[PDB]
């Protein structure tokens, strides 16, 4: 038995990558029967490899993939049991595992990071958390970036990377530290000192005021199905026609129906960053430029949704990232939190500081 994994080429349905990776035709149509009118698998995002585990026969024991729906990413991982195929339904089936990266950049940060294999999820949250203290592709020759996030790995294959838990940033000889505190949103980014990492301006204010959080950002597992699941934003749950609010200037640069999203507004921001307001129930008048605090739109229900709420979503360079502490405003921590925080981190920061040592990307 061993694993191969196909990349998602454009256009490619799931039958076109599990037909590229050697797997017989009839087997393919009993994965399709039986999902395909569940999940869309004549059109798969080519952001990713199809993973399948082969027994030593030749026969498929194990199919991995994600499908795509506007604003969420659905991990389909079907097993052979008994020979039939079933969707994984196990607390066990998915680790979620601490990962370290020390890089030196050679000639650029993006990709040095690429090279180290360090997922695009983590390289444009990188690049949004620093935000505030430096840019990213101001990088050079010799500058360093340390890394510790979650990677999620199920039955042994990394599937997808989490968040980042700290980050540290070596630029022309100055030392940038980012570390994550969560204490039902998840948590947020400061320095070592536990003081807000983002620049004055910016992202001064949530595009709502909401009576929830009904979904964070991130990969959850479904309590009952242990099915996995990528929310590509923050659900906050607030009244039909509440106002939203474009978190910062920006020039409006969609307006209108988007699939799933139902009534949608997209704002360019400066650093290749974009916000989306979905599920509208209504737009306003803001055309063109905003400013951080105009109404955009007013809370609905539309496209995928069941009751009213924001869908919001923060792009960097086109890559959904979690808006905590990039397209929002970061809550300055008590006395009480900074000490709570101080402790919470010193495991954290051992580690960075181990990789500081080193002179080269640690390989
Ligand atoms: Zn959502």
């Amino acid at each position: 038995a061993y694993w191969v994994q196909e990349a998602v080429q454009p256009g490619d349905s799931l039958a076109d990558v599990l037909a590229r990776s050697g797997m017989a035709r009839d087997e393919i149509a009993r994965i399709t029967e039986k999902y395909g009118g569940e999940a869309d698998l004549r059109h798969l995002r080519a952001d990713q490899s199809v993973h399948v585990l082969v027994g030593g026969d030749g026969s498929a024991r194990e199919v991995q993939f994600f499908t795509d729906e506007d604003g969420e990413r659905n991990l389909v991982a079907l097993e052979k049991k008994g020979g039939i195929w079933r969707r994984s339904a196990s607390d066990a089936d998915m680790k979620v595992l601490p990962t370290l990266r020390s890089v030196v950049v050679k000639t650029s940060a993006r990709g040095s990071l690429a090279r180290a294999e360090v997922p695009v999820e983590i390289r444009e949250s990188l690049s949004g958390i620093f935000a505030g203290r430096f840019s990213l592709d101001g990088l050079k020759e010799g500058d360093a970036v340390r890394l510790l996030y979650d990677s999620l790995y199920f039955h042994g294959q990394q599937v997808a990377a989490g968040d980042i838990l700290a980050a540290e940033v070596v630029k022309g000889g100055t030392t940038h530290q980012a570390f994550y505190y969560r204490s039902g949103g998840g948590g947020n980014y400061y320095d070592e000192d536990g003081r807000v990492l983002q620049e004055k301006g910016g992202f001064n204010i949530e595009p709502l005021v909401y009576t929830r959080i009904s979904s964070p950002f991130g990969y959850r597992m479904h309590p009952i199905l242990h099915t996995w699941r990528l929310h590509t934003g923050i659900d906050y749950a607030a009244p039909q026609g509440t106002p939203v609010r474009a978190s910062a200037d920006g020039v409006i640069t969609f307006k209108g129906r988007k699939g799933g999203y139902g009534n949608a507004v997209m704002i360019r921001h400066a650093n290749g960053v974009e916000t989306l307001y979905a599920h509208l129930s209504a737009f306003s008048q803001a055309q063109g430029n905003v400013r951080g605090g105009e109404v955009i739109g007013f809370v609905g229900s539309t496209g995928r949704s069941t009751g009213p709420h924001l869908h919001y979503e923060a792009r960097i360079n086109g890559q959904p990232v979690n808006p905590v502490s990039v397209a929002l405003p970061t809550p300055e921590l008590t006395q009480a939190d900074k000490a709570a925080f101080a402790a919470q981190k010193q495991k954290a920061d051992a580690l960075l500081a181990r990789l500081r040592g080193i002179p080269v990307t640690v390989s």
